[PDB]
């Protein structure tokens, strides 16, 4: 079966680890060590086709370094996560998109924009703001809550669909 290398990126504390652990283990982690970067494998059925997901949950801060850049080029799709109560993390999406474009030779890289923590009432990044940014990039936007699990599988599966569309 096909294996998809997915890379979860975004600012510190947006929910990268919580999203990933909800996908893999189906529980919510409150204090997953912010410095720990690990990969997880999971077999899933998407649109009736079984595949293997190979998911990197990023945590390191280093950039513009040959080794990390070479590794990130191997990512086939990127889950670009911000938190809807963290304006800075939304603004950082530009930086993450630029890093993906910098390291990937391809001009069209599978990406999904994820606005996480949608269970919270204090929302400083509007749905429309994020939808407009996703429309500018031409990529899907998904609102998620790792806490309640809303949209978690949909975000990852949407990214796989974006890779399948790119490879075809
Ligand atoms: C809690 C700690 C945590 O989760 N993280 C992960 C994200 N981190 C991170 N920080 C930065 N800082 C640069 C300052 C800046 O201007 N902004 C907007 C944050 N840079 C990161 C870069 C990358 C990254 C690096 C390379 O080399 C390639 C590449 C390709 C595609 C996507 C990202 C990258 C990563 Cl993975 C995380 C970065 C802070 C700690
Ligand atoms: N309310 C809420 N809290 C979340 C959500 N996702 C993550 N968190 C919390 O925000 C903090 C940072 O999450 P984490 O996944 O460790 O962030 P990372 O640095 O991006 O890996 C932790 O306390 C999580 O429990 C969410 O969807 N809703
Ligand atoms: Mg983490």
């Amino acid at each position: 079966m096909t294996e998809y290398k997915l890379v979860v990126v975004g600012a510190c504390g947006v929910g990268k680890s919580a999203l990933t652990i909800q996908l893999i283990q189906n529980h919510f982690v409150d204090e997953y060590d912010p410095t720990i970067e690990d990969s997880y494998r999971k077999q899933v059925v998407i649109d009736g086709e079984t595949c293997l997901l190979d998911i990197l949950d990023t945590a390191g801060q280093e950039e513009y370094s040959a080794m990390r850049d070479q590794y990130m080029r191997t990512g086939e799709g990127f889950l670009c996560v911000f938190a809807i109560n963290n304006t800075k993390s939304f603004e950082d999406i530009h930086h993450y998109r630029e890093q993906i474009k910098r390291v990937k030779d391809s001009e069209d890289v599978p990406m999904v924009l994820v606005g996480n923590k949608c269970d919270l009432p204090s929302r400083t990044v509007d749905t429309k703001q994020a939808q407009d940014l996703a429309r500018s990039y031409g990529i899907p936007f998904i609102e998620t809550s790792a806490k309640t699990r809303q949209g978690v599988d949909d975000a990852f599966y949407t990214l796989v669909r974006e890779i399948r569309k790119h490879k075809e």
